[PDB]
């Protein structure tokens, strides 16, 4: 048992919940938040720049050193740092942008990451300012995430799409 509330159970280990990932995160402390992360943890906005805001700009700060002690990400690759107020640990995970041209195949990588944690809090990954379709995000995640992870989606009408045309 957790204290993740409120979610539609889409598999064994998929859930889902209309919900502003930062309010869940401040509700719930897990002990990981996943960010959807660029190579460069430059958290301007989207998920990311909400996330940092939250954190009075310390998860920036903090990926600054990051970035300057050990280059960029790849895309399909993660890190964890901080949780700063909002969870015990981030793992910020890049998924492709499409709007930069990187290759969708590369969600199904960036996915496999969330298997390293038995629990997260987290967005569809390459959905929002990365261009990816959301559905096709969400059918990825299931096929690829064997942990047990709580997707938050800010949209409502987003959400009510991904339930209904979830196979
Ligand atoms: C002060 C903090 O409040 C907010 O940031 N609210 C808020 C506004 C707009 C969108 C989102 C949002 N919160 C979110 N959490 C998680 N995924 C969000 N969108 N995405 C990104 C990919 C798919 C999707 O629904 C949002
Ligand atoms: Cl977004």
């Amino acid at each position: 048992v957790n204290s993740f509330s409120g979610y539609l159970k889409l598999t064994d280990n998929v859930y889902i919940k209309n919900a502003d990932i930062v309010e869940e995160a401040k509700k719930v402390k897990p002990t990981v938040v996943v960010n959807a992360a660029n190579v460069y943890l430059k958290h301007g906005g989207g998920v990311a720049g909400a996330l940092n805001k939250a954190t009075n700009n310390a998860m920036q700060v903090e990926s600054d050193d990051y970035i300057a002690t050990n280059g960029p990400l790849k895309v399909g690759g993660s890190c964890v740092l901080s949780g700063h107020n909002l969870a015990k640990h981030c793992l910020h995970v890049v998924g492709p942008n499409v709007n930069k041209g990187e290759d969708i195949q590369l969600l199904k990588s960036a996915y496999e990451n969330f298997n390293q944690h038995e629990v997260l809090l987290a967005p569809l990954l390459s959905a929002g300012i990365f261009g990816a379709d959301p559905i096709h995000s969400l059918r990825v995640c299931v096929d690829t995430v064997r942990t047990n992870v709580y997707l938050a989606v800010f949209d409502k009408n987003l959400y009510d799409k991904l339930v209904s045309s979830f196979l």
